[PDB]
């Protein structure tokens, strides 16, 4: 094979995200953020014909839960889409229909920024400030609920995937 390649590195630390607005000087605490590249992944039930063409959007970038720890611990509206280092955390959850596959710059590192003390640090979770524009979503498997498994077949490559590394 070979050794694999540092990632570039972006100047704007929500070059990702599909809502704009978001607000970098509101996340609380100082975010430590992703500087890794690999593919990262994401539950959801929305399918793949909304997420394509819209990227995930946050709920709400105005009004919503800056605070990390808080959206982490409570899950109200908030500027961020989180997303997992984890292939596989797709199988610890209940009915989510689809295991989301995303390369995408940046993110807020949330075991880095509040710990790996706190009740969710098994998630490695990512957080991404404003969401993620559609081109960094690659594609996307469905999830069979019973047997907590990939549809491998039914797998689906996002058209406007754009590869920048």
């Amino acid at each position: 094979k070979a050794a694999a390649p540092a990632c570039p590195r972006f100047d704007d630390p929500v070059h990702a995200a599909a809502d704009p607005r978001v607000d970098v000087e509101r996340i609380t605490p100082d975010p430590v953020w992703r500087t890794t590249c690999g593919t990262l992944y994401r539950s959801d039930s929305r399918g793949p014909a909304v997420v394509f063409e819209q990227g995930f959007l946050p709920k709400d970038v105005i009004d919503g839960q800056y605070d990390i720890e808080s959206y982490v611990l409570v899950n109200q509206p908030s500027p961020y889409v989180s997303t997992t280092y984890d292939h596989d955390l797709y199988k610890t959850w209940h009915k989510s229909g689809y295991n989301y596959y995303i390369d995408a710059p940046g993110g807020v590192d949330v075991n880095k920024t509040i710990g790996d003390r706190h009740k969710w640090a098994d998630q490695v979770e990512v957080a991404f400030p404003g969401g993620i524009r559609t081109e960094f979503v690659i594609g996307v498997c469905p999830v069979d609920k019973k047997t907590r498994t990939e549809k491998m077949s039914e797998c689906v490559g996002n058209p406007h995937y754009e590869p920048w590394h």
